[PDB]
C-alpha cells in the first residue's frame, strides 16, 4: 500500500497472509486474501500459478505483521488450492484474477471467529456501489513502487471506485479492464495498492455493511496518474464461488 495508514487485523479481521515454504525451509509472503466463510479464503490465481502445489503454502489470519506473531493468530495448510480454469495474462492485465484457499489446521479445524478473526460478506449478484464510492484495501505490499522491502504492519488506505467508461479511455487502460474487473484510485493518485497486495480485500459498504467488492488484481505501476488499481470484481463471480465452495 502506497500512502494510507498503519492498522491492526482487528480493522480487517477477514484479512489472510498467504506464504509459501521454499526447498530448504525458508518462508517468503506471497499475497492477501479474504475469509468469506471458515474453511475458505478467496484470492487472486496470479498470486499461485508460478507454483501451484498447495503443500507449499500457508495460510495465518488474525495476522498484524508480515514477520512476527500477533497474539491470537491462527496458521493453515491448504486442504485446496482452486484456481480459475479461464485465467489469463497479456503484457499488464490479468483475467479471472481469483482463486480460492481452503485451509485447515494440523488439527483439522477451519478459522474459529475471534476479535481477530472474522468474515467478510460477498456482494449480491451484479450489485457494486456507484463510481466515486469510497471503498477501502489492505495489505503488506510495499510502501513505495521502488522499496525492496514489504512493510512489517498491515497497512490500509482509501480509494475511490472509478466509472467503467472512466477506465477504459485511451491513456487508462483502454480495453484491458472488462466488465469482470474495477478500478479505483485516489483523486490525485498520490495511494494506491502495489506489488504484495494482490489477493487482499476492496472492501465497500452496501445495502450499509462491509461487503468484498474487489480483489487486488493489477495495475500500471503504483500511485501512477490515469493508472488506478484494477480488481477482480467479486459481484460477477459469485456462481463460481459457490459453485467451488
Ligand atoms: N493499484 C496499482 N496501481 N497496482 C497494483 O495493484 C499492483 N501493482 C503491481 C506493481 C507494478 C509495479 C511496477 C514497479 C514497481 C512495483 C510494481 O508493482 C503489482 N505487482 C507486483 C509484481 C509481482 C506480481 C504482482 C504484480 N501488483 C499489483 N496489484
Amino acid at each position: 500500500i502506497i500512502g494510507g495508514e498503519f492498522t491492526t487485523i482487528e480493522n480487517q479481521p477477514w484479512f489472510a497472509a498467504i506464504y509459501r515454504r521454499h526447498r530448504g525451509g525458508s518462508v517468503t509472503y506471497v499475497c492477501g486474501g479474504s475469509l468469506i466463510s471458515p474453511c475458505w479464503v478467496i484470492s487472486a490465481t496470479h498470486c499461485f500459478i508460478d507454483y501451484p502445489k498447495k503443500e507449499d503454502y500457508i495460510v495465518y489470519l488474525g495476522r498484524s505483521r508480515l514477520n512476527s506473531n500477533t497474539q491470537g493468530e491462527m496458521k493453515f495448510e491448504v486442504e485446496n488450492l482452486i484456481l480459475h480454469k479461464d485465467y489469463s495474462a497479456d503484457t499488464l492485465a490479468y483475467h479471472n484474477d481469483i482463486a480460492l484457499l481452503k485451509i485447515r489446521s494440523k488439527e483439522g479445524r477451519c478459522a474459529q471467529p475471534s476479535r481477530t478473526i472474522q468474515t467478510i460478506a460477498l456482494p449480491s449478484m451484479y450489485n457494486d456501489p456507484q463510481f466515486g464510492t469510497s471503498c477501502e484495501i489492505t495489505g503488506f505490499g510495499k510502501e513505495q513502487s521502488t522499496d525492496y522491502l514489504y512493510p512489517e504492519q498491515l497497512k490500509m488506505t482509501v480509494v475511490k471506485l472509478i466509472s467503467h467508461r472512466e477506465c477504459q479511455q485511451p491513456h487508462y487502460y483502454g480495453s484491458e479492464v472488462t466488465t469482470k474487473m474495477l478500478c479505483a484510485a485516489d483523486p490525485q493518485w498520490k495511494t494506491d495498492s502495489c506489488q504484495g497486495d494482490s489477493g487482499g480485500p476492496l472492501v465497500c459498504s452496501l445495502q450499509g455493511r462491509m461487503t468484498l467488492t474487489g480483489i487486488v488484481s493489477w495495475g500500471r505501476g503504483c500511485a501512477l496518474k490515469d493508472k488506478p488499481g484494477v480488481y477482480t470484481r467479486v459481484s460477477h463471480f459469485l456462481p463460481w464461488i459457490r459453485s467451488h465452495t
